[PDB]
């Protein structure tokens, strides 16, 4: 069930999934519509679901990782698609071999240096590239 802010923006949460507390390498996943493209894992908040809980759930489902939830980076809007995403830091400590989206849609995941994550996100996901700006 999709959820919405009072202005009709779809509510989402995502994590920047870093290998370590150095925050030098981040985990991206393949787009569902266009698997040769990369995105930051994330998705819709469920009814009454805390944003931090949605963020951790979505990255388990999409990226097959778990770890130590860190700070909220910020809340980011996509004007064209009308959604508003809470973006958290997650320090990955568990990498699961088979995860929901690997099994269901053959979703891929890959580690990127921050500068390379920004590069591959820029064309189709410039707001997600902006997650990294600070
Ligand atoms: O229309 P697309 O380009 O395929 O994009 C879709 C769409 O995102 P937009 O809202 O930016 O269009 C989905 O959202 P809904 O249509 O379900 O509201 C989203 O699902 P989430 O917001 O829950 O992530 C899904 O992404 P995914 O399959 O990664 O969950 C994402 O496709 P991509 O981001 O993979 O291209
Ligand atoms: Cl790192
Ligand atoms: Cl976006
Ligand atoms: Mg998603």
């Amino acid at each position: 069930t999709r959820t919405y802010d009072g202005d009709g923006y779809k509510k989402r949460a995502a994590c920047l999934c870093f290998r370590s507390e150095s925050e030098e390498e981040v985990l991206l996943v393949s787009s569902s519509r266009h698997p040769d493209r990369w995105i930051v894992p994330g998705g819709g908040m469920e009814p009454e679901e805390e944003p931090s809980v949605a963020a951790v759930r979505e990255v388990c489902e999409e990226a097959g990782v778990k770890g130590t939830l860190g700070r909220l980076v910020g809340i980011f809007e996509n004007q064209e698609r009308k959604h508003r995403t809470y973006v958290y830091v997650l320090i990955v400590t568990e990498v699961l071999e088979d995860w929901e989206d690997s099994v269901n849609i053959g979703r891929k995941r890959e580690w990127f240096k921050i500068e390379d994550a920004i590069k591959v996100l820029q064309y189709h996901k410039p707001v997600q590239a902006s997650y990294f700006e600070t």
